[PDB]
RNA sequence: CGGUAUCUAACCAGAAAGCCACGGCUAACUACGUGCCAGCAGCCGCGGUAAUACGUAGGUGGCAAGCGUUGUCCGGAUUUAUUGGGCGUAAAGCGCGCGCAGGCGGUCUUUUAAGUCUGAUGUGAAAGCCCCCGGCUUAACCGGGGAGGGUCAUUGGAAACUGGAAGACUGGAGUGCAGAAGAGGAGAGUGGAAUUCCACGUGUAGCGGUGAAAUGCGUAGAUAUGUGGAGGAACACCAGUGGCGAAGGCGACUCUCUGGUCUGUAACUGACGCUGAGGCGCGAAAGCGUGGGGAGCAAACAGGAUUAGAUACCCUGGUAGUCCACGCCGUAAACGAUGAGUGCUAAGUGUUAGGGGGUUUCCGCCCCUUAGUGCUGCAGCUAACGCAUUAAGCACUCCGCCUGGGGAGUACGACCGCAAGGUUGAAACUCAAAGGAAUUGACGGGGGCCCGCACAAGCGGUGGAGCAUGUGGUUUAAUUCGAAGCAACGCGAAGAACCUUACCAGGUCUUGACAUCCUUUGACCACUCUGGAGACAGAGCUUUCCCGGGACAAAGUGACAGGUGGUGCAUGGUUGUCGUCAGCUCGUGUCGUGAGAUGUUGGGUUAAGUCCCGCAACGAGCGCAACCCUUGAUUUUAGUUGCCAGCAUUUAGUUGGGCACUCUAAAGUGACUGCCGGUGCAAGCCGGAGGAAGGUGGGGAUGACGUCAAAUCAUCAUGCCCCUUAUGACCUGGGCUACACACGUGCUACAAUGGAUGGUACAAAGGGUCGCGAAGCCGCGAGGUGGAGCCAAUCCCAUAAAACCAUUCUCAGUUCGGAUUGUAGGCUGCAACUCGCCUACAUGAAGCCGGAAUCGCUAGUAAUCGUGGAUCAGCAUGCCACGGUGAAUACGU
């Protein structure tokens, strides 16, 4: 049995869509230019755990924010990293871009980051079984109502692929008025490809 | 022996370390090579292009002057069990009795001293094991002393136990006396139902048989029916986990001859007993010999059916046999799968044959007791099932039997038999299992409830024809690759003329078509001419960068790039399918030696493990339901590009005017078994009212744990393997469109509910800026010119078609059907031959409802008719959406 997409099925039922602008006649060529700005965040702000990036354009200027639960490498004593990405994306843009920087609090109840913190792990020879139980443990503290994740793949070096999923706690897909968060990240190993999937009942 | 052992003097780290294993058993793991090959192995078993098991290295682990392998013996092996096992179902109780030898044997007294216990003497050599000392520089090794070792011989004691002898007793055993029950056995005779045959009345056409039939019997008169005769076998009701017997077994009645058992008494004898190898007898059915008998039944056999076949089941006949006398045979799931004797160890309740007591006149009820026969259950036992005073519990005596499976109850030998065969009973070889009980699933041509267009009741199709399209096969330079029952086959492909294109022919390039870091200029090109099929080769105009920075480009080099090359059985992600089926699990608790179980079962109800009640369980999670969208009714907000009530005007809702009504879209109401009646205890069920809507209203989105090593390395990503002057890169042409054929999915028809001609009405949902494209004019037509308006509730696409109204055709291969083909055109595109779509004229094919088989659909559904959109320069009979008209049937499982 297939799954729908736990995300997918919420688009403007209960949550918005990140990328929030409107334009005719300029929707490809908006829509792509978009493509290229989240493909440069995700490459230079790989290790800051940067999670949730909207686009907000507004006759020739594009405004951006950035949710991120550690901030301090984004912006702080430095004071100049994050105005090399007004430098770094002119050339591609070629408009006025501004770029807000947001604190996450509770990073452990998004589910965009707990994947790659059970994913990091997976790479570094760390048992699959372990690693999902404690990122499990970590976010029921938070106030989660519910947490389950599976790890799939050539699991443990083993030459036949399976999966492995713990659970406890809630986590009603079916209901819509849910706000449940998902995120699937890759975990890259020398004995094949992994993928982690994580999904959180979050408190409302 | 022999200048041997042994001392002291000096020089030298210098001459002196191998063997086996590293998956588990079992201490010790990583690389490379190989790829079900080479090979390893004591067992389990490893090797099929990531091997801790094969080969070699590095490292490690056991020992060490060694270390491994083989052969033999003991151990582990309780696996011959005296210490120290067993026989209900795993191997294992003879089929049962009578009994010689042997083994074992109630209570007391006296005696004896064979067994039993004990002392002394003699001996059991030396060496060896063991204990205490001593010598070799230690040890091994060697001495001194001691100990142990016997069913040993002579002799002295003890008398409890077994044995011997002499007596005594009565709880064992047996006799006597008084009763009782019984299909216990052998012999002789008799009875009544019923079947068959025979003879004679009555009578007419079938009888008999099967899932259906047929063979067979009958007009030579059957079946049926009434009367009489002959003969053989078994004994209806009674009849009962009732009775009798050692077992096999014994069922009509009477008599004769016979065996055993139970109860009561306490007269009698006084251990006279239990088991019992060899031996001797009995012993279901079938079978054998001799003489009878023969009604039913029936192996063999014959015929008829069934079947792909049917030496069978089914039907019609039928010989030995079954019955009797005598004599053999000696087996059985001969079973309670449980040897015989004896004693002890909770209860509850039926029944057979007796005895005692209390109530009562009897009857009857109750209690106690003996011997049998059943059921339920404690302790105990058992692997479990289960047994449980009729033990598989606790004990003693005697007999029989067993020691992994097959070979095999076979072969040879012997005894027995008339024969068939019986009894006794191996080995070579081969395997690492064979087996008992119970658990979770699955399965059933087992059973009980249920659901789905599953069948049934209907309607319309496919399979027959022409064309469209996908696939197989085949042909081709190539016909690029993938999917293969449901769950590939108008599928990836929501668009193959070049591109796409992944394939082929020819022509070309090697840091490259696409990115990074090198170094000099900084713009680099573009264009024109020539050879050009083009890619590309040779010349000129210009290359203006901007701000020491830069991205690209010029130039050659490297690191490098590039693969739609393989493996979907190395993977991530995505999807199908069972199936929108109602199930799948967990926490704590409890039961079981254990795997497991319970919850989740039982009685109702539901679409639903949806809910209620009960319950050794109490709760939870993912699923169901609801929350989401859409349609159906309605209120407030809002009147523009929408609408026109009431108006004046216009060819026309037009213009002025107004949101009255529709309308559009934001917020709300509304449906929740809400209410009433009956039924039920409750869930719930049936009906009714209100309402637009009533029982999850209609339809969507939503697809649990998992199964198919299901599909995809070709959307993307990616381990390993492979290619790299090519398996990478560019161009033209061809091909993916072939064609004797087979299959799947569709379109059009085979006409009169129809064809043709003329007039006219009624929609919804969408698209439009390098776009839609009107009026007007032209052409028979596809189309051409033209440019209005529209960045759209405004303008365009855009006249909806079936339907309705008139005329004509008159049942024919036709005024049906349109394939096919010749000519002449239009449109897109650089280009329409391979290979596009449309128009005009002419040609006019198969086809007159489709065999076997098979598919869809339960209401605005099927059926039928039009419309729009994605991909798109052009091209859809495919796909995805919209509306018009609008059925038949559902007894039922
Ligand atoms: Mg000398
Ligand atoms: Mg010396
Ligand atoms: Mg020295
Ligand atoms: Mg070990
Ligand atoms: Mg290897
Ligand atoms: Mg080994
Ligand atoms: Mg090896
Ligand atoms: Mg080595
Ligand atoms: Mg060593
Ligand atoms: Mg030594
Ligand atoms: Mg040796
Ligand atoms: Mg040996
Ligand atoms: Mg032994
Ligand atoms: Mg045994
Ligand atoms: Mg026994
Ligand atoms: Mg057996
Ligand atoms: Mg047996
Ligand atoms: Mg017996
Ligand atoms: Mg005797
Ligand atoms: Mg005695
Ligand atoms: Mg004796
Ligand atoms: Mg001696
Ligand atoms: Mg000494
Ligand atoms: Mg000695
Ligand atoms: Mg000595
Ligand atoms: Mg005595
Ligand atoms: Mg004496
Ligand atoms: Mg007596
Ligand atoms: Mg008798
Ligand atoms: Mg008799
Ligand atoms: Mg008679
Ligand atoms: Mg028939
Ligand atoms: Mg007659
Ligand atoms: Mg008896
Ligand atoms: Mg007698
Ligand atoms: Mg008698
Ligand atoms: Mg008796
Ligand atoms: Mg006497
Ligand atoms: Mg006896
Ligand atoms: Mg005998
Ligand atoms: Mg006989
Ligand atoms: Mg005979
Ligand atoms: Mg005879
Ligand atoms: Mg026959
Ligand atoms: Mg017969
Ligand atoms: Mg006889
Ligand atoms: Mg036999
Ligand atoms: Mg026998
Ligand atoms: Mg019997
Ligand atoms: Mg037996
Ligand atoms: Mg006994
Ligand atoms: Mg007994
Ligand atoms: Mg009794
Ligand atoms: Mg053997
Ligand atoms: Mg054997
Ligand atoms: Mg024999
Ligand atoms: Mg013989
Ligand atoms: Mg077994
Ligand atoms: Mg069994
Ligand atoms: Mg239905
Ligand atoms: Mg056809
Ligand atoms: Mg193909
Ligand atoms: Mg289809
Ligand atoms: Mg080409
Ligand atoms: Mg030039
Ligand atoms: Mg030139
Ligand atoms: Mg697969
Ligand atoms: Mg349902
Ligand atoms: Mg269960
Ligand atoms: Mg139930
Ligand atoms: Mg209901
Ligand atoms: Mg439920
Ligand atoms: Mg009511
Ligand atoms: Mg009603
Ligand atoms: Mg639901
Ligand atoms: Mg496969
Ligand atoms: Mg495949
Ligand atoms: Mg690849
Ligand atoms: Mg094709
Ligand atoms: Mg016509
Ligand atoms: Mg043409
Ligand atoms: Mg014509
Ligand atoms: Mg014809
Ligand atoms: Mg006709
Ligand atoms: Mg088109």
């Amino acid at each position: 049995g297939q799954k729908v997409h736990p995300i997918g099925m919420r688009i403007g039922v209960i949550r918005d869509w990140d990328s929030k602008w409107y334009a005719e006649k300029d929707y490809a060529d908006f829509l792509h230019e978009d493509l290229r700005i989240r493909d440069y965040v995700a490459k230079r702000l790989s290790d800051a755990s940067v999670s949730r990036v909207e686009i907000e354009r507004a006759a020739n200027r594009v405004n951006i924010t950035i949710h991120t639960a550690k901030p301090g490498m984004v912006i702080g004593k430095g004071g100049s990293e994050v105005e090399a990405l007004r430098k770094n994306l002119n050339e591609l843009t070629q408009k006025r871009v501004h770029i807000n920087i947001v604190e996450i609090k509770r990073a452990d109840l998004d589910a965009k980051l707990v994947a790659e913190n059970i994913a990091r792990q997976l790479e570094g020879r760390v048992s699959f079984r372990r690693a999902q139980k404690q990122a499990i443990q970590r976010t029921m503290r938070a106030g989660a109502k519910g947490i389950k994740t599976q790890v799939s793949g050539r699991l443990g070096g083993a030459d036949i692929a399976r999966a492995e999923h713990y659970s406890e706690g809630t986590v009603p897909l079916h209901t819509l008025r849910a706000d449940i968060d998902y995120a699937w990240e890759e975990a890259d190993t020398t004995y094949g490809k992994l993928g982690v999937k994580v999904w959180i009942y979050r408190g409302e």
